[PDB]
């Protein structure tokens, strides 16, 4: 269950993840299929850490959107079924930029995503 | 302006130390949690994240790989600067526990908040 | 998109909801397919409110688990597709009972559920 | 023991009033939020929920049907009593916005926290 490779989720987004180093750290690139303003979407870098020893590791990563002031974090676990098929089960928080601390209450969206490997 | 570099404490008493933020907004550091499911096992743990660079009050996210647990936490939030120049990180977090198989996935994710201010 | 009726979700849970009154309030009964201790599962009452005027209303409800000290809240929206098929898209928070306020940080689980009508 | 009956204020300044808790733990009341997406539209709004009855520090949940918005909020939490008998509600919430169709569902749910103490 190395996060290295190419993935798609239930919203149609795709991400590519590079080699996971000995500390479990990885970089990659995220293409979201959806956005507040979808006409603005550009490829956005991600940076995260997975656990290394576990066969079905937990992990987290941050996506710095390159077309928005927002940021998303994803966390989840990679599972392997009896046929060797991998799924990333994740939850996410999406932080929007607000003007000052008095607007903080409305700044964080939550959701889920299930990822599978592209071919 | 708001750079996450430096030492911070939160409302639970945890301490984190963030190193240099690079020109992409990437940063690393360490996180010493005050609380855990098994606090007798707590050890200093690494974090890795990204903040926005241009904004004076940037949003950001980071991941903490706990070195004593199979779990992982992610934090996201915004750094605010008030009229006196005091900085606060307002964050929300998700903590993913390791479960045995996908049938237990539903119970694997905790949610919460944390407010951080600077040590010094 | 009246919540009245019989529903199942992606985890295999089922719920039955009674008549929605003029204020949008409803009661019902929830049978979860999963629990921390599944051998203890019993039917549990729910109580909530939906919006009335909207064709695709938002709503919320609370489930008082009758076999646990925990409580779950669900919120979401009822959608109708081109064929007239309804789906409840929901997110939930599950509050566990902890001993004192110093344990509060670990007391709230989050997740999703998609519900469809039973037949 | 902890009955949600009475008036409470939260960290955002909102006020809610909970009526009698029945023998099932069900309660109704009203919620006056201090903040909204469009605060010029705020009106007093009804809530309905259930708490546990036997526990001295019960968990609970409630739904607020905003009377001025198509959105709905749910809150869940626990009532704690400290060594001096002071009560605090520690809660987390989800706020569901109304979106036009299912393709926008992903952006429809906000999350947050609130801490409540008694008015009086
Ligand atoms: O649009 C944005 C930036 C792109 C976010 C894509 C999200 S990441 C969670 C989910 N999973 C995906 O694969 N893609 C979506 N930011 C944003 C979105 C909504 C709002 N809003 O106010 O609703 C503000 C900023
Ligand atoms: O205990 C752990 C690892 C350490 C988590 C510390 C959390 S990070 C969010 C919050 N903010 C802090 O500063 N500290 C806390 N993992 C864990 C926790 C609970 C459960 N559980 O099942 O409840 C399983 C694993
Ligand atoms: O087990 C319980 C009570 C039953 C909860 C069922 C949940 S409601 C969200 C989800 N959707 C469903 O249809 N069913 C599940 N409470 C509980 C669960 C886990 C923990 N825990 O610590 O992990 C503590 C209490
Ligand atoms: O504004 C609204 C309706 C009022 C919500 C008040 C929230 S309930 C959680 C928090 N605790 C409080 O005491 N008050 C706040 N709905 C709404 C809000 C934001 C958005 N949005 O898109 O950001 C859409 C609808």
């Amino acid at each position: 269950c190395s996060l290295t490779g190419k993935w798609t989720n239930n919203l149609g987004s795709i991400m590519t993840i590079r080699a996971v180093n000995s500390r479990g750290e990885f970089t990659g690139t995220y293409l979201t299929a959806v956005a507040d303003n979808p006409g603005n979407i550009t490829l956005s870098p991600l940076l995260g850490i997975q656990h290394k020893r576990a066969s079905q590791p937990t992990f987290g990563f941050t996506v710095h959107w390159n077309f928005s002031e927002s940021t998303t974090v994803f966390t989840g676990q990679c599972f392997i079924d009896r046929n060797g098929k991998e799924v990333l089960k994740t939850m996410w928080l999406l932080r929007s930029s607000v003007n000052d601390i008095s607007y903080d209450w409305k700044a964080t969206l939550v959701g889920y995503n299930n990822f599978t490997r592209l071919s």
